[PDB]
RNA sequence: CAUUGGAGAGUUUGAUCCUGGCUCAGGACGAACGCUGGCGGCGUGCUUAACACAUGCAAGUCGAACGGAAAGGCCC
């Protein structure tokens, strides 16, 4: 599973497997994915819409896919990150990451009912 | 108590991974060249020889400072 908080990435990260290091940051609505192929393949897999990835070290494909793969496993949900830290959501993590959460939840709702 | 923002590709090997250079996709210009060329709007136009320059023009004005009267102008 991969943390979505609205068709984005949680939060920046950066993975690297072997030699293959991709970073990856949120980005906002609209934004598409800006990757390289392989890492653009990856995130538009996992459902990611909207993010910046760029392919630091070795351009192999295979070792630059578990560099993205280990990246998106990073990815740190924010529920899980208050349980980690054992705090509230609310307490732990920005108010506008939030907002735009239940924003992408009630447009999901709207399209789940309008099915 | 969130962001306005980041794409690669080819090429060392029989094959692989890494390192690594080279090359390319983008944008730009006070540009030139080739082919081609309808119009309009707004800009811009010797980057080299601070090289040598024909010709015209580019700094005059004041008679309410002055003697005046060479012209035009009035009066004989
Ligand atoms: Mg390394
Ligand atoms: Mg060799
Ligand atoms: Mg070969």
């Amino acid at each position: 599973k991969v943390p979505l908080v609205g068709r984005t990435i949680t939060h920046p990260v950066i993975g690297e497997k072997a030699a293959g290091v991709v970073m990856l940051r949120p980005a906002s609505p609209g934004t598409g994915v800006i990757a390289g192929g392989s890492a653009r393949a990856v995130l538009e897999c996992a459902g990611v819409h909207d993010v910046l990835a760029k392919s630091l070290g070795s351009s192999n494909a295979i070792n630059v896919v578990h560099a993205t793969v280990d990246a998106l496993q990073q990815l740190e949900e924010p529920e899980e990150v208050a349980r980690r830290r054992g705090k509230s959501v609310e307490d732990i993590a920005p108010a506008a990451m939030l907002r735009a959460r239940k924003e992408a939840d009630e447009a999901a709702a709207a399209a789940r009912m309008e099915e």
